């Protein structure tokens, strides 16, 4: 019993974190096999950040200008290339602690763990979600760029995010491990605003199922709804539209609890219209949307 | 910018988790040097749990009745002893991945990370706090016993908790690594009720300082208070009494923000009396009390 915001064990990713320094800029790198992946803005000064031409700035850099340190030992850089917004630094040593891994580009609403690092050293791990506007709400200070987001399936780490930026509003932006930003963001110190940060409806429903499984049932109402009626209310409350794909994904949670997906939708609709009335659900006074249906199944079943 | 519920990187603790089986019961163990620590109720059947006499049950057990597996390899048990509510299993091999470590008994209000495990395998990591009634609100399923709580200071892991029990209300109880339970709980399947779960006042204030540092300032009021006036309101709201020791501990956060501790107390007093009014602080609709002042300093400064 009990339901917590839980991150994946971070050991497999801690064994991959390195420090990358180019001139006077230092950030984090991800060492997998004989390649170190890092934000391409490691080559920039704070002045260059205002309007960088990365291809031009990279002409002035050779292999020996990238200092990669793993623990307290220096790695030899034998090649470098820019792929989208990441630099790939070929090193002469394969990372002995390289886990089984994949690079995945996640969809909005998907959750992942972030191992926040500074100078190639892990400081903490937390769980977050790719917002529908393609930002994440992380906890990142100067030097955190290059910190990665990931999911784990038994022994394989699927890297899905690398941190690159903080928008002027304090929210965060980054890329997949191929260097492609999530959303319309660019690695430039220019005013970039995020779109509407809607609530991830399918995740709120999954978390309502977790609440029922853990005994918080006060919010269960005597109503049902349809996808179209529910979505009219969801639109009004800045909730993402619910599709039949989302209903399908909640099927195992509906089966475990005996609560039809549309009945849970009607309970959510009443919570939106009436509010919490000073009550809590799983120790929260707001509806939590950073647990996917897969997260709820995993946590409630004890997947290791 | 941004403030998250963050756990310590778990790698150092993942390298210590083992599976301990005695007869038909399997739980987790913590392998440090040549000793494996685990809940003494690994020797019990579900029937024994109702009214166990551990000393008597242990007479029927020899070294070879404790099966310890680290990864997919069996460890040889060459000694066993009961210390309070934990068993210490001496093994013939020192754990090669033993980090620098200490065993600490924490005070209520102190936070720590839990690496939830099943069959000696890590499933997730989350941050929690020792409640003032000496329970924790974790996420633990059957077989999670033996999972540990810890804090890290650079390279030294201070183990503070081992999971032993779930109370009939869904809250959790356990011991320090010397086997002494936090609070009045016993390792027996008998109705045990928790006392008042008060709010950790000093932690709420630390989190209000984190909110100010991250730009959420709407709640800052034009008032001040005294410790005695504040405590009269805190008692009414089931908040822990604030002492001058707590004020001292908030000193660095008071200095960083320029907000006197007693002014923050008056802002908290107004939040308690007026409520949030549908507003949020750091994405929360309730006042968060599972960040200590040390956690706020660490996260806001980037300690690795
Ligand atoms: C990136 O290098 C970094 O560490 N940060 C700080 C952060 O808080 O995220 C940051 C902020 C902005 C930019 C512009 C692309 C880069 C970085
Ligand atoms: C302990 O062996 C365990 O794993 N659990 C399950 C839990 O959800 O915490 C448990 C519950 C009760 C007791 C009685 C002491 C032991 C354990």
């Amino acid at each position: 019993s009990g339901f917590r915001k839980m991150a994946f064990p971070s050991g497999k990713v801690e064994g991959c974190m390195v420090q990358v320094t180019c001139g006077t800029t230092t950030l984090n790198g991800l060492w997998l096999d004989d390649v170190v992946y890092c934000p391409r803005h490691v080559i920039c000064t704070s002045e260059d950040m205002l309007n960088p031409n990365y291809e031009d700035l990279l002409i002035r850099k050779s292999n020996h200008n990238f200092l990669v340190q793993a623990g307290n030992v220096q790695l030899r850089v034998i090649g470098h290339s820019m792929q989208n917004c990441v630099l790939k630094l070929k090193v002469d040593t394969a990372n002995p602690k390289t886990p089984k891994y994949k690079f995945v580009r996640i969809q909005p609403g998907q959750t992942f763990s972030v191992l926040a690092c500074y100078n190639g050293s892990p400081s903490g791990v937390y769980q977050c979600a790719m917002r529908p506007n393609f930002t994440i709400k992380g906890s990142f200070l100067n030097g955190s760029c290059g910190s990665v987001g990931f999911n784990i399936d038994y022994d394989c780490v699927s890297f899905c995010y690398m941190h690159h930026m903080e928008l002027p509003t304090g929210v965060h932006a980054g890329t997949d491990l191929e260097g492609n930003f999530y959303g319309p963001f660019v690695d430039r110190q220019t005013a970039q605003a995020a779109g509407t940060d809607t609530t991830i409806t399918v995740n709120v429903l999954a978390w309502l199922y977790a609440a029922v499984i853990n005994g918080d049932r006060w919010f269960l109402n005597r109503f049902t709804t349809t996808l179209n009626d529910f979505n009219l209310v969801a639109m009004k409350y800045n909730y993402e539209p619910l599709t039949q794909d989302h209903v399908d994904i909640l099927g195992p949670l509906s089966a475990q609890t005996g609560i039809a997906v549309l009945d849970m939708c009607a309970s959510l609709k009443e919570l939106l219209q009436n509010g919490m009335n000073g009550r809590t659900i799983l120790g929260s006074a707001l509806l939590e949307d950073e647990f996917t249906p897969f997260d709820v199944v995993r946590q409630c079943s004890g997947v290791t």
